[PDB]
């Protein structure tokens, strides 16, 4: 009894989750919306992959639709939301995945379409935010529109809840060093709003501004207004760490901490959070679906009251097997 | 008595333009148009430069207009072209560098706004092509709108003409491997005209195609239809090098093509094209005047009928240069 | 009945040799020598690869053995190459690939050791070199010694001889752009005897002298002293591209090129020469078996007599894989 | 009365403290010693550099000296340092930077070659240690042979002072993000003693381990047992930042932060400590003299007793001028 999903918009977080989709098999994709790209086109996007390689299995146009492993996907390409015919394609989930309609306004143009409900891919300023493993039993099936937040808060959420469910975070800093996306640009050129990301992405470092942190508080309730920091944005294809600054109530040493989050990786938190000890750097954790992955050696602590921990999350994956895994629990709670 | 020059468009050409333009000190720039950049944007444009460094001088904003070096410059903010008010500015050249108005008709809509002659420093379809040192002595005073063809052409066109003036090229194929440019996308990406032109430019190397060959053929009239190729888009900040591999008529040994480009790099080609025997490599021309360097030690030659030269060329720079060069000279035959 | 085979030397060849042979099983590998590396460095660097990624089974280091999938491999740490007890081990067949023993004389070193025949994975100035597809039903069993050449000879070499076959080569320059090896340098760095290669890999192109088209004539003795060409050294993890310019005897139109290409990769080089018309780029040939991918589109001919070929081959895998198949085929002729 | 100094090792410290010193002309170089470097290969490595461009000036080989801007230079080839004839070239400071001679007992070799002084341009693990602009007061000419710490130490001691000085540091941790150095490589490698340390530099993140934040503590007393940290090194040509996070005794907001720096950078800490609020990245901090620059818009501040400061601090230069100023200041004080 798999859940009928479409998705709006091609982009790399819509492709990014039809793979997952496809690999996992937790949900069926039935309909693709995106106006700017041909069918042809999305063969060969989908087809071919610089970051993650090619796709394992077949995927070809036929009969006006996008067949991949014999499965025919209907092919939209309205600009409209409002008057794309979700409901004539059968689909009950819509994956709301281009960045420009994060407000419950603007998100439930999809709903007179003939979808049921609508999850989008972005931070929101007024949709719920979800994150699996940290709030997802707060979900109700009267919530029709909701949010997954990002893979940013996605990497700090389960970490930040095992943290302070054992030794009680007091305040925290947040620095997340990250691979560039596709806003950023080669050879300088121009950004009006955002002076500092209009310059080159290769040969630049790249300050910048996130509210993943703050997130956080509106994703569990008792952090809020205990967590804010940065980013650096440097020249790497696809993986990003993050590193945590924090104080605590009760004394931890560093074996304490060790100990808590692997005991916490490998029950309740299974394949949202990772745990390991070996020698690794970034490259390590190309297509990994884990949420986050704690770092143990790469981690130190001043003292029993003020550590600092790392964790490594990949940008490109994991969030999109985190929406699917959403889905997948919003069908059983049908 | 230097030339009043205004500049159509703040891209990457016409800041290098203005920058070699205050460096050189051969024109003055007394007007700026750019309708999507405020003021204070292009100060801090022309202050920082992330691949030539810092600006070497004073630049600021009052009244209204940018001040560099003492000198103000009116800023425009016209979209349309023909509105444009060169007259007023006391422009009498126009340096066109959008790159959208290539023909001689969208070029001539800067002629009702005051501007005597226009210079469009991109390839075009029906313009006249002017390369300095090679034909810029067919230059008339009847010659509003002209062109200053690509800045490939202008690395492969003054080495192509010595080497057919000594030797009597027959046939030859050239392939260009060129650092990224502002066309180019991080993280792959859409691209429906080029679907290779798409794909991520930190990973990948992206063969592309070119006219710079066939176009040393419309500037050089014997060599038509004698030289075309293709190219290569490595992840380099701002240098190319030239590889061309030819037939020759007369026997020719490495030793005196080494002499007779060396010889015409000391004499008349002076400050255009360049001659070397160390051991460089691409950063070593980084912010290097000239139009072409040949590499002795580079190159190979399988007979003395066949051989394969090489040649270093600045992207972002020397074209500037040499349209600041054409600027000059077309204002001496005035 | 696969033959034993060991592995001298655990650098960057050995590894992804010993990878092949397992991925593929056609060989069995039972004993490593390197002297420099302990058990425990061998089991971090065989399980995490920066490039292709991690190893799909299970590798793990017991009883002073290194098992992988179930199979224990024997561990030698001696300098000197004729203290190796080869026969100890049982191997039959001996792969030199440190690149300092390339001669006959110092490669026979393992003869002694009970070793049967030597393989060496680099040019050799005296030992007989064999690339698979080309030439290699030359092989006798009276060769305990033999070398596979380089990895672009074995990209330059099938293509060739389909041409050469087909149309008649008279003279060839070759120029490949090749990704960064160990050899190279980050921030620049000493280097004696080539002063170019000791520059900064990271910021430079490098051009660089090889005599892989010198070799090819080696391997075709019709085509002795009519092929040779230089390199270029761009920061690319692990694609290089060949370009190969050439004039033939007989007229040839690019389509019949293309038709006697894919003819060719279809029946007698299957595996070995690859043939595509897709928009591809470099990463596209990532963790590719072929020795050479013909790309259709990539190239250009000037004329009938004059034409220029692109091919793509990956450096660290496919020469791995036909050392393997070599090896193959000189145990199915014992 | 400039004193005369001694350079051991041509390295990139050598290199560039010798560029920093004939730039600056506050000291005299009359002798290089290096014994794998022969004399036209060090003009070949001070003429060219792929970071900071070429030099300045003139520079040759001549009468077996190597001649700069008309100043001749004698070279050694000794490697053991105790047969090196400083007292004949008449040096009278040496700066040791090889990086294998740190002990007293190991750099006091160059004692009885007829130095007076030695300076270790590296952390030692017993020698007296110097920051400019923060405790180069306590220096005695009874201080024959002393060291000048690290970069990163030089970058975080100053703002650290300052802060210590206007609001009393409680604790803090410091994470640097860093650009590549000639002990990384790429294609991955081996590494024993640091496993990280042996991947691939290009596509690698690579977590480390530094002293720095814990020499701070050397440098200034009242900081000892206070801070600790970590770094990342990422594929940066030469730019690295440091991020600090504190917890300070008095009430701070971050405007008086701003204020009490940028009055700090004005008066005493000219030239050594810089501030700016304009939006940077790391390429404009390229051939930048200072040892720290603040970043007034980069940082945050959670609340006025838990703050997160961020500095900019060129690896290469800046440190070599540090080492000038040191030796500078050395000599005014004989």
């Amino acid at each position: 009894g798999k859940v009928k999903v479409g998705v709006n918009g091609f982009g790399r977080i819509g492709r990014l989750v039809t793979r997952a989709a496809f690999n996992s098999g937790k949900v069926d994709i039935v309909a693709i919306n995106d106006p700017f790209i041909d069918l042809n086109y999305m063969v060969y996007m989908f087809q071919y992959d610089s970051t993650h390689g090619k796709f394992h299995g077949t995927v070809k146009a036929e009969n006006g639709k996008l067949v991949i492993n014999g499965n025919p996907i209907t092919i939209f390409q309205e600009r409209d939301p409002s008057k794309i015919k979700w409901g004539d394609a059968g689909a009950e989930y819509v994956v709301e995945s281009t960045g420009v309609f994060t407000t419950m306004e603007k998100a439930g143009a999809h709903l007179q379409g003939g979808a049921k409900r609508v999850i989008i891919s972005a931070p929101s300023a007024d949709a719920p935010m979800f994150v699996m493993g940290v709030n997802h039993e707060k979900y109700d099936n009267s919530l029709k529109i909701i949010s997954n937040a990002s893979c940013t808060t996605n990497c700090l959420a389960p970490l930040a809840k095992v943290i302070h469910d054992n030794f009680g975070i007091v305040e925290g800093l947040m620095t997340t060093v990250h691979a560039i996306t596709a806003t950023q640009k080669t050879v300088d050129g121009p950004s009006g709003k955002l002076w500092r990301d209009g310059r080159g992405a290769l040969q630049n470092i790249i300050p910048a501004s996130t509210g993943a942190a703050k997130a956080v508080g509106k994703v569990i309730p008792e952090l809020n207004g205990k967590l804010t920091g940065m980013a650096f944005r440097v020249p790497t294809a696809n993986v990003s760490v993050v590193d945590l600054t924090c104080r605590l109530e009760k004394p931890a040493k560093y074996d304490d901490i060790k100990k808590v989050v692997k005991q916490a990786s490998e029950g309740p938190l299974k394949g949202i959070l990772g745990y390991t000890e070996h020698q690794v750097v970034s490259s390590d954790f190309n297509s990994d679906t884990h949420s986050s992955t704690f770092d143990a050696g790469a981690g130190i602590a001043l003292n029993d009251h003020f550590v600092k921990l790392i964790s490594w999350y990949d940008n490109e994956f994991g969030y999109s097997n985190r929406v699917v895994d959403l889905m997948a629990h919003m069908a059983s709670k049908e």
